Parts: structure tokens; C-alpha cells; sequence
């Protein structure tokens, strides 16, 4: 009569309450230990690129999917090498930045092991004013597609925050990693029109090749009052130069930030970090639109950029991830702001099987739980 | 080039094709976003003053916290207090006098307070019991309940030292007259296990009742399966008398995550902290009825094993307030060797009665060091290639 001692594989044919109901019906597993979109997120700090002593002159941050061509692999980022860091939008001109991503370059780097990065210097340089890019070319992702390589980015046309991060997604293009780079110099990814949700940014260009065409997903700043709200859309295309069609299904993810996704089995999972009512969450959409929730997960990647093996061969049943760079942001103080490039491993992937990968938490001294304390404003409020 | 999503974000769900994540965003939570979900909050720790711990040795450890209760005007706090010669030292190599585990040979004591950050540590409420009377090891895990004007203390009473075998622990109750004690041994079966093969059979964990529709809703864990590993999930049973027996909600578990029980009347429904452990870990969770809950919100650095003040625990409301401060632990506070652990302060706004900014942000982070000591094993380096 009573539930069982012996967790049931399968949901028990008897009434259950809405949450073991869930349990069953709503995750890949009725556990953790046997959910393969459960994961925790070790990190590595990188070795091979210079920041100047970290004051602030030097970011990277934003990096793209890794690939492996030509024995190695490669990862773009986002670089900005100023005299001075960013003074905010209302102080910024044409050689100080606005933002950590404002004046930046699109650089890359290349690596045999994922852990020690050599860094090769420019892929996509910024385009003469006033071409789509000019005052910044930022957080991109990489697309093969018919042999020919694609980067995707943000291409600024003012300062981030003289209205907000605003801009639309361009795209360059090569016929080998090492470039050099073509830009298509036309926008790729269009902002809304009047009074959308995506309006004024697209931001996190990120394809993945699906059901034979270019699904790339992207999110928009939106809303504003209390405070801004982020959610993330789809496009999808026959050509990597378009035309993109949006789903009309747009925002298809409820909260995050910087998009990362990956082909597994015949869907589409998320990684879906920081902000909204989901944040810290995997997800998964069986047709690549429609999202569930597919665990709860902690200290995840910034921006990651996975090896994703299976991103560009039009899979029919997806591996999933193990590894890739993320960032850490404002990695030493505001007046200094920069972000650096570091290593994630997990296991989201068919193919590794670590329970090391999969214990529940990661817990730490009362010390550490203090400086999570009350401001004065608070202990005044009582 | 579709007709898109607004700028603003609609209040209610707007009447537009959806696609499944936004129809959820407006389905599932009190509201679509993080700012106007009274479910959604942060958490911040205070180290609290009054309690010595003999200089973190291991020999003094202070857990479990009951809720927080107001009574003659001062804030009371039960929990579990061991006070051993030597800190514990596994199951194989106890005795008598040496504990098997951090809540092995202990008692439950109290402590008041008139703010909550300075405690003042008043000593025992609930003493072992001569042998071999349940709870002679070590009692432990306690919670209050306010009934008719007398009090109550629900607490596991240990039959042998935890990981050696005949290690029972029921649910046993002491009540009095007086938030002061002295406190009277009931001696009857309170909550009863589950039969064999269920999976309550061996447990009835972190007893933890609240006043709601009438009656008393005692929520606890169970640790159940074991292959690959033990699996929690936290049950109900209920009352018309404070002394029970409990009957068993035949939904059972109603939470199918999480760990130590803690929860709160919201609204006309229940709300409970579901913390570390299970698929649904780091979640607020909602039940309109207290039975059948779902995800209220995703939140992070949960209180341990919390003992909320929940001023309308006992008083049968119709609407209830919610929480925004109370006491949890942190275990293992030094060393393994010298194994103890801590109370702490928790605040938060999980209350329809406080409305602050700061504690809803949607994340604490850090810089780039804190995550390096998060890496990987030789092992795992090895494996990766
Ligand atoms: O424009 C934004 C985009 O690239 C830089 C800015 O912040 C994040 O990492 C991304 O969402
Ligand atoms: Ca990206
Ligand atoms: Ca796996
Ligand atoms: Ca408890
Ligand atoms: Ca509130």
C-alpha cells in the first residue's frame, strides 16, 4: 500500500501525489544519480593569455563554441585591449570604452589539450564606420556549414549604453579556421520592430545545426521597470547568410542570459544561468522550441562555449557535453573591469559516465556563509 | 518578421500563440518574474553570539533547530547539543561514553534571546532517558508545537549509537506547561513506521508540525532505496492531538526532494525550503492544500535544516504571513577529525509582510579564485585524457 523503499524505475500504477507525479513525468530520471542532464561544473584556470597585469586594460570574455580542425582545437572570444578600462557609456569616446565589451575585436586561439591556449591574434577586425560592427564586435559563435567557416556577432553601432546593450547580429566568414575573415557586412539577425521584446538587442548569437537547417538561438534585453528582464529567442535558416526567420514562439527560454545549447538525443538542451525565475536549470525541448525544465544545478559556466562535436553534422540523435570555456567577469574590481576565459568540465554527455560529476552540492565553512551577510540598511530594518 | 513578444512584460498571461517556456513562466509561479515572486529570495548568515564550542575541537555541537517561538517576551530556540569527552569517531569504534556521529549521545537543549543575534543558552529541555527507554543513546531533531496552551517537543530517540545495528530512532514527544520545561516523557508511539518495504519503514526524520486546517501537519524525511545511493524525499502525517498518533497522508512522499523538513502557512496553502538533496534541490516549494506542492521558485545557499520564527505556526490562520529570519546549522565546521557543528542566523524575505530589494537578487557571485578550488580530481584529469 505505502510508497515503496526500492525507487521504482518506472512511475507505480497506484495515486501519487503532484510531486512524485512530477518526479516521474517531468525529468529524464526519478534521480539525480541516473539523469543525464544533471550535472555539477568543475573549473580549471586556464594557461596562455596575458591581461596586463589584470588592471583592467585587457578582457577576454564571451567565448564561442570550441571546434577541432586541423589537429586542434580553436575558441573566439571577445578582446578588448584599451589604455584605459571602461568608464560607463556618458564618459566613453573613440578610444575609451563604455563597457567591458565596448572597442572590442574578435580574437582566437587554439589549443591541443583545452587546457594551455595559444593565442593567435585577430579573426574579425572592426569594420570602417559606420558599418554594422564599427564601435564593437563582440560575443560570437562559429558555424560550419559546406566546408566554409561563419562567426556570428554582435556588431555595435554606438557605445553599449548610450540607449542600453544594443545591436544587432552580423556575421564574417572564412574558408579556414585561421580566416582570414570576410565580413557579410549586412545585419543577419535583425532587431524587432517598434514596441517587441527584441527591439533594441540581439545579443549571444549561437547555431547549432538541426533537422537540416541553422537553428540559432540569442537573447534580447527587454521590459525594464522594476528592472530589465532577459529571455531567449530562435531563428532559424537554410543559408548561413540567411534569410533568418524567427519563431513566432519568440522568447522559447523564460530566463537566462547568454545563450549555450546543445543537440541531445532528437532535441535541444540549455544551459540557462543567472537571471529569471529558471535560472540554474538545464533544459530540454524534444523539437528544439518548447523547453522543459530538465534538473536544478549550481555555480554554472558564464557564457559557456562547449565542444559540441555534433553541432554542425545535422545529427539525428545528440551526444550532449563534457567540456568547454566559460568566463568570469569584473575578475578583479569595477574601476579595473575585465573578464578572463576559464575552463568548465561536466557531464552532460551520452558518452562519460562519472558519479564524481553528480554529487549534489558544494558546501563550505560557516566563514564563507558570513560574508554572505546583512548591509546596514538591513540590520537597521531589524 | 512574425508579429513578436511585447516589450513590457505583460502582468497576466497575454492572449498570443506561446511557446511551452513563456506559458509556464505564467502557469506555474505566483508571478512571471523573480522581483514580484513572494517566494523568491536570497539568503544572508549572521554568526550568532552566546554559544561556546570549546574552542572548535569537536567536542561540543549544536544542530537541528527547532522553529523559533515568541514567549514571555523573549525569542526561544530547542536543538540538538552533544557534550562528549572526544568527537565522534564512527560507528565501529563507539562506546558508552565516545559518540558514533555528530548527534550521537546528545540531548536537546534551549536558548532565548530578545533579538535573535545574541542567544542566551538556558540548558536542558529534554534529557536522555534511562535505558532502555526510547531516546537513551541520544535525542535529537527536535521540533515545537504550541497546543491549547501547552507546549510540545517532538524529537528521534535513539535505540543505539547511529551506524550500529539496532540504531532505531523513533519519534518520541515530551510536552509542558512552560516554554521552560520542565518537560513530562510521553512513552506511546507518536508516528509510527511505514510496514516493511515502505519506504518510511526505517524512519521517521526532522519532525516538523504546523497548526493548519484544524489539525496538526507534521512533515518529516525518510531515508529510503540505497543502491546507488539513499534517496530523501519528506512525507505527512496528521494529528488531532498533539500527544498522535499521526496518521499518514496516503500521497505520501509529498516532496520528492530535499532533506531536513522546513516549512511555513502561505496564503492558504503551505510553503517548504527544499534544500540539497533530489532532483528538485534549492527550491521553495508551494502546496495549496499542503499536500501537493510544486516549484515555487529556484534559489541558492539554502539555511540547513532551518527553524524559521514562524509567528502563526500555532494560531490555525486562514492566510498565512510567510518568513523572513530563523536559525539553521552548518556541519562538519572545522575538520572531519574534529567533527561538529554550528548554529547560525538566516534572514530572507519569504513574507508577505516585508518587501526588500536586496534580498532578491538573482545571484551571489564571486571571483575567479573561488571557482578554481572547485576543479578536477587526478583521477578525473586522467580519465579526461
Ligand atoms: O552584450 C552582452 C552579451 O555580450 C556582452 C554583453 O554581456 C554578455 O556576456 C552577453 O549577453
Ligand atoms: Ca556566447
Ligand atoms: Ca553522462
Ligand atoms: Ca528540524
Ligand atoms: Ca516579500
Amino acid at each position: 500500500e505505502g510508497f515503496p523503499f526500492i525507487l521504482p524505475k518506472e512511475k507505480p500504477n497506484r495515486p501519487l501525489s503532484a510531486a512524485m507525479q512530477r518526479n516521474y513525468d517531468n525529468y529524464m530520471a526519478p534521480r539525480p544519480e541516473n539523469n543525464e542532464l544533471y550535472t555539477q561544473f568543475k573549473y580549471t584556470e586556464l594557461k596562455g593569455f596575458d591581461y596586463n597585469g589584470h588592471d583592467g586594460t585587457i578582457s577576454r570574455r564571451d567565448p564561442s563554441k570550441v571546434i577541432y580542425e586541423n589537429g586542434k582545437y580553436y575558441v573566439w572570444y571577445t578582446y578588448r585591449n584599451t589604455p584605459t578600462p571602461p568608464q560607463g557609456a556618458k564618459n566613453s569616446n573613440d578610444t575609451i570604452p563604455s563597457a567591458d565589451w565596448d572597442l572590442a575585436e574578435i580574437w582566437y586561439a587554439t589549443s591541443k589539450d583545452g587546457f594551455t591556449w595559444e593565442e593567435q591574434g585577430v579573426a574579425v577586425p572592426r569594420p570602417p564606420k559606420p558599418n554594422v560592427g564599427w564601435r564593437s564586435v563582440t560575443t560570437t559563435d562559429i558555424l560550419k556549414w559546406k566546408g566554409k567557416f561563419y562567426l556570428y556577432y554582435q556588431g555595435f553601432m554606438e557605445a553599449s549604453g548610450t540607449r542600453g546593450d544594443d545591436c544587432p547580429v552580423a556575421v564574417s566568414y572564412a574558408d579556414s579556421p585561421d580566416g582570414p575573415w570576410t565580413p557579410h557586412t549586412e545585419v543577419v539577425i535583425p532587431n524587432g520592430k517598434k514596441g517587441e521584446w527584441d527591439q533594441y538587442s540581439i545579443h549571444d548569437p549561437y547555431p547549432i545545426v538541426y533537422k537540416d537547417k541553422i537553428y540559432l538561438y540569442y537573447k534580447s534585453d527587454f521590459d525594464g521597470d522594476p528592472n530589465l528582464v532577459r529571455m531567449q529567442g530562435l531563428a532559424i535558416a537554410d543559408n548561413p547568410l540567411g534569410p533568418f526567420k524567427k519563431s513566432p514562439l519568440n522568447p522559447v527560454i523564460n530566463s537566462g542570459h547568454e545563450t549555450t545549447l546543445f543537440p541531445f538525443k532528437e532535441g535541444m538542451a540549455a544551459l540557462v544561468i543567472r537571471d529569471g525565475t529558471e535560472h540554474n536549470t538545464v533544459q530540454y525541448a524534444e523539437d528544439g522550441v518548447n523547453f522543459n525544465i530538465a534538473s536544478i544545478v549550481e555555480f554554472m559556466p558564464n557564457a559557456a562555449g562547449p565542444y559540441v562535436a555534433d553541432a554542425f553534422t545535422n545529427t539525428k540523435y545528440g551526444r550532449g557535453i563534457s567540456w568547454g570555456i566559460s568566463h568570469f567577469t569584473n575578475a578583479t574590481t569595477w574601476d579595473q573591469n575585465h573578464a578572463v576565459l576559464a575552463r568548465f568540465d561536466c557531464d552532460l554527455s551520452l558518452d562519460v559516465d562519472d558519479p564524481h560529476m553528480k554529487r549534489l552540492g558544494t558546501y563550505f565553512k560557516p566563514e564563507f556563509y558570513y560574508q554572505m551577510g546583512l548591509s546596514k540598511k538591513q540590520r537597521e530594518r531589524i
